[PDB]
């Protein structure tokens, strides 16, 4: 709920110390970090603490453990729909009204009546694949706008518990005009629902064939994690998340995966530290494994327009702003590209110019440095409840010690 964006963990702390404290501490169990450059020269690994299973049994944290990505599946989410637009399915402009009617069917909720009934806009105009990559369709997480949260509890869910599609669960107005704004929302489960649509398959199916077999990924599976092989593997299928919900990972408050049926883009995915670096590193050398050059280039551009930006720098501000920086400096310039929050200037001895970065929860951040060769992702393994602050903390110290670990490997050759 602060700005963890320079202190202590930005200047001082080291991962090795500063996680085994933590684990001692009682706050988290361990930690899995990958990073690594363009071609394998300067590769950084560590598993760190332990992870428990349901059991109760311990076993040392381990490079192969299988993670909860939470929001991290928004990066896989928008590779898939950038493969649809390579084959022509889509485009990043056209209007998705034939193929996703649910979302031209929605209105702009304005406000509200003294009788406590919406005030609506019909959309000026149609929401297209871009805005929804780039969290600028008006569709939010009613947790980020009022509006939508009181708007979702007057027309209250009957409470019929039927685990429930992208679509079945999304079913509140926008919250501005399309492309006008920015406000982070499930934007990338409806673009998973219209890849499954265009491509006639599930987006397991389809990520398996077009980002997982090519890089060689065989130990992946969005919510609920079926396969026993994984389940043996998973850090949050034990005794305080006898679900396997990602409770740690998302933290307080409720999850994202609770009541829902079908892959959700958004938040779904299940994956270890080792096949997701090789998904951010694919994207770092832009070595046509999983879009053309040009393709991937167009990820590390603005992609707000004028108004939307504003809007986007106006809530980088807003008391969600720590949120929404990923750990940026509030005096960093900023925009949003296909994939994360995309740094719009230079840091000096951190993020280059065009770092493309997001996170999952409140305990996972990954990063593109193209300009500085270099790509990570650092995963805390959280113990309930999830102190938020602290967490933001040691994401900071991998955020920079990352880089510390990557200059002193390059004084070295």
């Amino acid at each position: 709920h602060h700005h963890h964006h320079h202190g202590m963990a930005s200047e001082l702390a080291l991962m090795d110390t500063t996680f085994q404290a933590a684990i001692d501490t009682g706050k988290i169990n361990g930690a899995v970090v990958c990073a690594t450059d363009a071609q394998g020269h300067f590769v950084y690994n560590k598993a760190t603490g332990e992870r428990t299973l349901l059991s109760g049994e311990k076993q040392p944290q381990q490079l192969d453990d299988v993670l909860y990505l939470a929001s991290a599946t928004k990066l896989i989410t928008t590779i898939a729909a950038l493969q649809c637009v390579e084959d022509g399915l889509l485009s990043l402009d056209g209007d998705l009204s034939s193929i996703a009617p649910e979302l031209a069917a929605k209105y702009v909720l304005t406000g509200f009546t003294d009788d406590e009934s919406p005030l609506d806009d019909p959309p000026a105009r149609p929401i297209t694949l871009k805005m929804l990559l780039t969290h600028s369709s008006g569709t939010s997480y009613h947790f980020l706008d009022p509006s939508i949260a009181k708007w979702r509890a007057q027309y209250a869910n009957p409470e019929n518990e039927k685990p429930r599609l992208v679509e079945e669960m999304f079913t509140y107005p926008l919250s501005f005009q399309p492309g006008t704004g920015w406000m982070y929302g499930p934007g990338l489960d409806w673009a998973g629902r219209v890849v499954e649509r265009v491509t006639g398959g599930t987006l397991m199916e389809f990520m398996q064939k077009r980002i997982f077999d090519p890089l060689g990924i065989t130990d992946s599976q969005f919510y609920p994690v079926t396969r026993e092989d994984l389940r043996a593997r998973l850090v949050d299928l034990n005794p305080s998340d006898p679900g396997a919900l990602g409770s740690a990972v998302i933290g307080g408050g409720g999850e994202m995966n609770l009541r829902g049926r079908g892959a959700f883009g958004g938040h779904g995915l299940f994956l270890t530290g080792l096949d997701f670096v090789k998904i951010l590193r694919s994207l770092l050398a832009n070595d046509g494994m999983l879009l053309k050059p040009a393709a991937v280039d167009n990820m590390f551009q603005q992609h707000l327009g004028p108004e939307a930006a504003a809007s986007h720098r106006a809530a980088l501000a807003s008391p969600l702003g720590p949120f929404f920086r990923v750990g940026t400096d509030p005096e960093t310039k900023v925009g949003y590209g296909l994939g994360g929050l995309l740094t719009l200037e230079d840091v000096d001895g951190w993020y280059g110019e065009r770092t493309l970065t997001w996170g999952g929860g409140l305990t996972l951040t990954w990063f593109i440095d193209r300009k500085n060769n270099l790509c990570g992702v650092g995963a805390i393994q959280a113990v309930l409840p999830v102190d938020g602050d602290l967490m933001a903390d040691l994401k900071q110290t991998f955020r920079h010690d990352i880089y510390r670990k990557y200059s002193a490997w390059k004084g070295q050759q």
